[PDB]
């Protein structure tokens, strides 16, 4: 009883806070890409803005 | 002690799962909101040296 508890409360605290973690690595990556792409837009326009 | 740290357990799991997920809509959400900005404000420039 007592070593199991201490397994449910420790281990579910930890996975969680994993998903936490990879949670926050996925979204930051969103980020990243999202800037990358942003970068992108603004070099098409850039071609663009220039041959016309 | 089954019954107490069984269900302390579950109710965690799925918690963190839809905190998780959570994370996940308002990423790709925030992350396509992005997108949209991305064009819209391309879509300006390009006006501004059009303009020039």
């Amino acid at each position: 009883l007592d070593l199991a508890k201490a397994s449910a409360t420790d281990q579910l605290k930890k996975a969680k806070a994993e998903a936490q973690v990879i949670i926050e690595q996925a979204n930051k990556r969103r980020s990243q890409i999202l800037d990358e792409a942003k970068a992108e837009a603004e070099q098409e326009r850039t071609k663009i803005v220039a041959q016309a």
